[PDB]
């Protein structure tokens, strides 16, 4: 099977770049070019821009009902499902990660349009809900009407996933959209297009543009017209496009990844707890914003834990993403891979033993391909452990006390999620109050369900995605007050 | 009679480290009638330590909402007890007329009510479930305070700007340092014995004056503080907004703004009139949501400025506690100035004073201002465009519905608008237009804290007050637990 090539999407058909660049896409488990995708400018930003104000002034979009806009967000979701085979096989070859991550990455594409069609629904009978006031002279309502034109940048490790927990929530709160996806994983995104045309979603209400952060993102994030930014990245880009909204005072929403903790107790089933581990620091290729990749465990079971830890991950088949059994893929890009490498590296330079892994698949000539990683012997004050990796990179440090848990646990400028493994439940509820976090998960680590709310605090940003939170991020919430009184206000004295 | 007070930190009057101050000015007499502190980096510094520890321990931020209800409450009554107290206080710091004092004063005890209440319904919301779509998991939302926050309020409404942000970050459980304007810091400081008085916890809420490069800007940008809320210029807010995304800190801004209210035809015109006075002209003109732009129609226009001018003819320009004043100085002589400025600039333009414009004929000292009415409008003058925050208005005509909406929105602004018209059909298509936080119907600016407040644009971003109030203040917190005990299953067991 080959691979698309495509224009950028602007007002319901492909166009070129104004400046006609375009960059190369990459087989991280190759190294090889296998095609290339348009490279935008703040030029092609503008267009589609343009194009997404004049979708929004439309009749046919932002002043529908939420019950129409939902009409779309079940096309979309029936037609993903639909072209399913399609969009697992390029998701796998663009981003890398196992073929069976990728179809549960698209099969949970379908889901969030779903849901986010019946938020769609369940917005028109919050319409004018009423405000109870004091003085029966006034009366008072809430809109919540679209708050208009949005730019949307989504990161490469769920490429078409991310991208869709922003355009289902905004398209259902019936904004029009600029999406810019990532450099490093951009073909499903633009593939998503033709679903938009397919689906009849009018002209403009969604805009692909691919390319570089400079090019692309920064234009959108600084553009006088774009109302609003929704950011999930790395949290020194965040603090960049943060800065830039402030210039024109213009919201944001920000995740910024972050160096979650998963803590271990004495009392628990290891062989379940240890697959948890790894779950949730080595799958997505330990490429997750929310990886619990500081592991704390009670030092009670320590070696044993961590001895069993080593036997699953050795048991982890690392391969290309396509093969049978692949549980574990190539890193997206070289400069991720050389990173990853570099804090490996600075890890034993400041002296922390590598127990296992550290190292190319011997196995694995070419692609970005890391072992899975288990570092022990560490101190608080190590690069390592304080810094987020985004590669399959564990740390490990023992502790005595539930009150030192706690401490190391939230002994860091990040907050996005954590971990706590424990039988003790009165324990657990102890734990998930005092973790400094966004996201808690008892007795397991990762799942993350469109229902539920998302985001992080401290420094892996703030604002809340999905679930009941998602459509809020995009609403002009509108007080409206109106005096049914027919008298004289009375405070001024006529003449 | 104006009290000497030092900062508020950790329960404490506290020297200043630099131990300097600043004066305090009385708008109508332009003497110096005392002084307050003024804090610098280390004052900002130990107080956040302050507002840190005393957010670690365990008699606030993990307490339920019922029991920093109580707290709410006795504020709340220690206000009202103290009333004449407060409302006289303001009245001098601000320069606002007393009757508009005495309405402040009671907002604040509302505000302090009304929000003991939202803390209670917080209770109500804790483990909140989340229906999961896996028999496996199961999920609930936790609504826990988010740390240290920096609130930071202006001088038009001193204590009751700071009470919209106190109140709700109290609620929450959360924990303050809180910087008024150097302007009108006089009753913000004396609400730090109100908070001795009833037993607020040390370091729970911590009020330091001072002026904003010294005291404002360190809190901004001190890297314990995890989120800022602050009202002021929208020239202020980027700048705060910059400096907070220096540490991705969160952040909300109301930005003020340059407001229209549209008059149609069919209106009673004196009772529009006199909306138009208070939407602009009252607070002495001082209203972020200043409805500063009357989009008035034509076949009603001249007639609706000839009464508007005989309404605006007799408010009682008189020092702010004399009997019957409903119009005051303007807080400094700073804001004076520019105020002045704006108004030659205008005649400049080519625009007409069609009244006012100058200093009141009677009442020579003091920062004061006539009520000033501005025709004959080409939409790229300086004076349609930006806020003057004084009592100055600007007219023009339009005659279709869809020339008004577009002059309406014809502004970076969107904090807020007024529609006036007895067509209820009309009054609905308009507010739907209106790019803009809130909406006045057949009225001008009232503000009840049971409604969300807050702009759109320049004006800024999010919603406080009402049933929003709160979560400015709360991390939601996702909880999501497998009840299976059995094996995930991803990978292979060795
Ligand atoms: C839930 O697991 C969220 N991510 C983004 C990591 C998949
Ligand atoms: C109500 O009018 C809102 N302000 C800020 C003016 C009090």
């Amino acid at each position: 099977f080959p691979i698309p090539a495509r224009q950028l999407f602007i007002d319901g058909e492909w166009r070129e770049p104004i400046k006609k660049n375009r960059i190369p896409v990459i087989n991280p488990s190759t190294e090889e070019i296998i095609g290339d995708i348009p490279a935008a400018t703040a030029e092609d930003v503008e267009v589609a821009v343009v194009a997404a104000r004049r979708a929004f002034r439309r009749n046919n979009w932002s002043a529908t009902s939420g019950a129409h806009r939902a009409t779309y967000l079940r096309a979309i979701a029936a037609k993903i499902t639909e072209k399913k085979d399609h969009f697992v096989k390029l998701e796998t070859i663009d981003s890398g990660k196992p073929f069976d991550e990728a179809v549960l990455d698209i099969d949970d594409v379908a889901s969030c349009f779903e849901y986010f069609a019946g938020q769609a629904e369940a917005l028109d009978g919050k319409q004018k809900a009423p405000v109870t006031l004091p003085m029966e002279r006034f009366k008072s309502h809430v809109l919540r009407q679209p708050l208009g034109v949005v730019g949307l940048i989504s990161p490469w490790n769920y490429p078409l996933l991310m991208a869709t927990w922003k355009i289902a929530p905004a398209l259902a709160a019936g904004c029009t959209a600029v999406l810019k996806p990532s450099e490093l994983a951009s073909v499903t995104c633009l593939e998503f297009g033709e679903v938009c045309n397919e689906v009849g979603l009018p002209p403009g209400v969604l805009n692909i543009l691919t390319g570089l952060g400079p090019d692309a993102g920064a234009p959108l994030v600084s553009h006088p017209d774009v109302d609003k930014i929704a950011f999930t990245g790395s949290s020194a880009t965040g603090s960049k496009v943060m800065a830039s909204a402030a210039q024109l005072v213009k919201p944001v929403t920000l995740e910024l990844g972050g160096k979650s903790p998963i803590v271990v107790f004495e009392d628990v089933d290891i062989d379940k707890v240890v697959e948890w581990t790894i779950f949730g620091c080595f799958w997505t290729n330990g490429q997750i914003c929310s990886a619990t990749s500081r592991l704390l465990v009670h030092e009670s079971i320590a070696a044993e834990f961590v001895d069993k830890l080593v036997k699953w991950t050795k048991n982890i088949k690392i391969s290309d993403p396509f093969e049978e059994g692949c549980r574990l893929g190539p890193v997206i890009s070289k400069g991720q891979y050389d990173k990853i490498m570099k804090f490996i590296s600075t890890a034993k330079s400041e002296g922390a033993t590598i127990l296992y892994g550290g190292s190319r698949p011997e196995h694995l000539k070419k692609g970005y391909y890391i072992e899975p990683t288990i570092v022990t012997d560490i101190s608080t004050s190590m690069q390592i452990w304080k810094e987020e990796v985004f590669g399959p990179v564990l740390c490990v440090k023992t502790f005595s006390s539930e009150d030192e848990a706690i401490a190391l646990a939230n002994d860091t400028e990040y907050g996005l999620a954590a971990a706590v493994f424990s039988n003790d439940l009165e324990r657990c509820e102890r734990i998930t109050k005092a973790l400094e976090v966004g996201a808690v998960w008892v007795n397991c680590s990762q799942p993350c369900f469109v229902q539920a709310p998302w985001g992080g605090i401290k420094r892996s940003g703030f604002g809340r995605e999905l679930g009941e939170w998602g459509i809020q991020n995009y609403l002009n919430i509108k007080q409206v007050t109106q005096d049914i009184s027919d008298e004289p206000w009375g405070w001024y004295k006529s003449p």
